[PDB]
Formats: C-alpha cells, sequence, structure tokens
C-alpha cells in the first residue's frame, strides 16, 4: 500500500552529507507547493527535483534539498531528506514535521489525482511504519507559519484529507 518512491540515486540528486535527525514518530505533516513547473514523466520529474535541489543548495546555501518528499504530477513520489531528516522548508515546524511539497503551481490548476493519491499513500505508509504519529496533525503551508499565499487549488483540496487541522 507504500507509493513507489523514487529515491535520490535513482533521481540523480548529487552528493549530499546533511545529518541532522527529527525526533521519530513526527506529530506533523506539512503540505507544501513548488510554486514552479509541472512535470508528467518520470524522468521530466526527475529533472524538476534537480532543479530544486540545485536552487535550494547553490542559490540559498541549503546542505541539501529542503523538502523530506517532492510529489510530482506523474504520480511519482521523489525522496529529498526523507523520513528521518530535517527539512529546512516550514519555520520552526522543521523541528516536528514531514514536508511534502507537490511540484506546481495551484492557483488555477489542480494537482493530477494520481499525485494526490501518491502523498496519502505515502502518508498512510510513514504511519504504518512509524515515522509518524497514528494520530498526526496535517498543515498547508500557509496554516503553520506566518507567510501569506494566494488563492490554491492545492491547499482547497487538502482541506478534505483525514486529519487536516
Amino acid at each position: 500500500t507504500c507509493p513507489r518512491i523514487v529515491s535520490k540515486s535513482e533521481w540523480g540528486s548529487r552528493a549530499t552529507n546533511y545529518n541532522v535527525f527529527l525526533s521519530l514518530p513526527v506529530p506533523k505533516v506539512v503540505i507544501h507547493h513548488s510554486a514552479g513547473a509541472t512535470c508528467s514523466t518520470q524522468s521530466s520529474c526527475s529533472l524538476q527535483v534537480r532543479n530544486i535541489q540545485n536552487y535550494h543548495m547553490d542559490g540559498r546555501g541549503y546542505s541539501d534539498i529542503g523538502y523530506n518528499f517532492l510529489v510530482g504530477n506523474d504520480g511519482n513520489v521523489y525522496e529529498g531528506r526523507g523520513w528521518d531528516r530535517r527539512g529546512a522548508h516550514a519555520l520552526n515546524v522543521n523541528t516536528e514535521s514531514i514536508g511534502i511539497c507537490f511540484m506546481g503551481d495551484f492557483t488555477s490548476q489542480k494537482p493530477t489525482a494520481s499525485a494526490i493519491a501518491a502523498a496519502k499513500s505515502l502518508i498512510s505508509c510513514g504511519v504504518s511504519l512509524g515515522k509518524i504519529r497514528s494520530g498526526y496533525s496535517l498543515y498547508g503551508h500557509r496554516d503553520v507559519g506566518s507567510t501569506a499565499c494566494p488563492g490554491n487549488l492545492l491547499y482547497d483540496d487538502i482541506k478534505s484529507w483525514g486529519r487536516y487541522v
């Protein structure tokens, strides 16, 4: 029931050495969006992940891509920092959350149903592993921190997801 996850090596992540850990199991799950390009192919989504990684490391000086996981409109999940490591994404809920980023801009378009589905089964996977508390809370990125955002179709959707807060 876990979704197939494209590992770092499978999307060609470059070599990192970020080794700051979350205290498992994690209470919160935050949902983000790249506010960028979408992608419908595994190879084209893989490129996008690499582009984002490079932006974060070369552009912003992060020690790795900032999100724990990314989701493509191809329906796939891509590993970033993964289950055990701490994001740079959301402040200061980085310290106790998994960040899941949908690759796209969702102000006038909705993510693909398979992209939505992969995220949910990813969350369910983490719970079943005990990476995430069974009674987790779910937030959009605007919910958690003091950041303004425009009307967004992704964040409308996550309201109907279980455990939304």
